[PDB]
């Protein structure tokens, strides 16, 4: 793996909004272990499943981890849409305290969320990775603001193998970089852009840690940023997370912030191309 490092743990900076926003100024990322209410995170995770069953041909007496779908391509993620109820748990007032105190102001949240539901495909000789994302900054194609953040969280556990989201630590300082066609990820049968092996520095270590339900991991608009695919073998495990972005109540809410994704995923996934 291209990972050398690990999250750093940021809550106990929580406590100290001058170390807090330190880190956060210097990394470009905070790592929240157990902020949010673990049982809402649970029945979120318990709505994403029921969606899967209903739609992925998931065993309908499987655990959460022991649940698994032949195929993400398969579910009508559109219909999954209706199933989990994110608006209601990033807006319940404990999601919304934690908020407020990485901000240190109101918030608004994203009325766009992104639901992700990934199986292991350890074995598989041609693995089917175009639904993940190469390196990216969120503010390549959400504006016009840059001071949003991308709040991503696990509805189950991840591992190593499982995977998530890799930080590249520190990348966020030097504007918006260069993304190009990458013919590997795809969004509607064509091909989506990411940023380029000679736009990435080796001094912007890659990291990347097991994470569990109630945990938040959150980063600046120009993190660079990717998907790390799921190759879970033991436990086989299915990725479930999901991510939206928030911002200062009080900033300017653009396009992304206030559609909702099954409004502009497929526009937007166009539209990036113009860019
Ligand atoms: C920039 C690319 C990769 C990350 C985003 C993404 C994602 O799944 O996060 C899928 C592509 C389509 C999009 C318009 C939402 C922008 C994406
Ligand atoms: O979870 C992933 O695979 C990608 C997440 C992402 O790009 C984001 O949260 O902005
Ligand atoms: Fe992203
Ligand atoms: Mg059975
Ligand atoms: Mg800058």
């Amino acid at each position: 793996t291209n990972v050398t490092g690990d999250y750093t743990d940021c809550t106990p900076l929580l406590g100290d909004r001058a170390a807090l926003d330190s880190f956060y100024e210097e990394h470009g990322y905070l790592f929240l272990r157990n902020v949010l209410d673990r049982d809402l995170v649970k029945t979120v995770a318990e709505q994403m499943r029921e969606g899967l069953v209903a739609l992925g041909a998931a065993d309908p007496h499987a655990t959460l981890e022991e649940l698994t779908i032949d195929s993400f391509e398969s579910v009508d993620e559109v219909a999954m849409h209706d199933y989990v109820k994110y608006d209601a748990f990033w807006n319940n007032p404990s999601t919304i305290k934690v908020f407020e105190q990485v901000f240190g102001e109101p918030v608004f949240v994203f009325l766009s969320t992104t639901i992700r539901y990934y199986p292991s495909q350890a074995g598989s000789e041609e693995p089917s990775f175009h639904y993940l994302t190469p390196f990216h900054q969120d503010g390549f194609y959400i504006g016009p603001n840059q001071d949003f953040r991308t709040f991503w969280i696990p509805l189950i556990r991840t591992t190593r193998e499982s995977g998530g989201v890799a930080l590249a630590d520190g990348s966020h300082r030097r504007g918006k970089r260069d993304h190009v066609l990458n013919e590997s990820f795809r969004r509607f049968g064509h091909p989506v852009r990411g940023i380029p092996p000679t736009e990435v520095s080796e001094d912007e270590h890659l990291l990347h840690s097991p994470m569990e339900p109630g945990d938040i991991l959150l980063f600046h608009a120009h993190m660079c940023h990717k998907s790390i695919p799921n190759l879970s073998k033991d436990p086989r495990l299915m990725r479930m997370s999901m991510d939206t972005r928030v911002q200062p109540a009080k900033s300017h809410r653009g396009f992304n912030a206030m559609t909702p994704w099954t409004e502009s995923a497929k526009d937007a996934s166009k539209g990036i191309m113009a860019k």
